[PDB]
């Protein structure tokens, strides 16, 4: 067809940084535009054969940190697996990247005010941001995660 369709909840974060849900067939041509060296996948599920032929195809390296999808109020963000997402974002060689997880509200959110976190932003921007994508799910779990997520090792 004649238009290019952008994935679920898809932005640009920064220079060379998007996200979004997950992408389907009738994004890749959209996808295509970004010129993307990397993926950053925040789901435990593997990844579908569509996804991984469109990946392979177009020399995008998948980098995978499966954090369980939990609904509140019992989710539990592992500290650790946002970390190794934030050293993957933090390195110029991986860009551009697309951070993706199912809808790009959550487990996507969390990392993105992570980031915002490392970029010296007030809390009340990062859960402005954060409450645009995720509008009516807006998780105060995820919120609590940005607000006490240790910005030290890096900064
Ligand atoms: O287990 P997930 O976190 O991978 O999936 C949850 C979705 O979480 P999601 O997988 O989207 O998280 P992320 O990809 O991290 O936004 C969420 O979707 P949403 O809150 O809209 O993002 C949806 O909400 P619904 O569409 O309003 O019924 C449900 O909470 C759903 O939980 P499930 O129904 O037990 O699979």
């Amino acid at each position: 067809e004649l238009h290019l369709i952008p994935p679920l909840n898809f932005s640009m974060v920064d220079n060379g940084i998007f996200r979004s849900g997950f992408p389907d067939s009738a994004n890749f041509s959209f996808l295509q535009t970004l010129g993307l060296r990397s993926i950053i996948y925040l789901c435990p599920e593997p990844y579908p054969e569509s996804n991984l032929q469109f990946l392979k195809s177009n020399g995008i390296r998948l980098f995978q940190f499966g954090i369980e999808g939990n609904k509140e109020p019992f989710v539990n963000i592992p500290d650790h697996k946002i970390r190794m997402a934030l050293k993957v974002l933090l390195d110029e060689k991986n860009h551009p990247v697309l951070i993706h997880s199912k809808r790009g509200k959550h487990r996507t959110g969390c990392l993105v005010g992570c980031l915002r976190k490392l970029q010296k932003w007030c809390l009340t921007s990062i859960f402005d941001e954060y409450q645009r994508f995720a509008a009516a799910k807006a998780r105060v779990s995820d919120q609590r995660f940005m607000e006490i997520f240790d910005v030290s090792s890096f900064s």
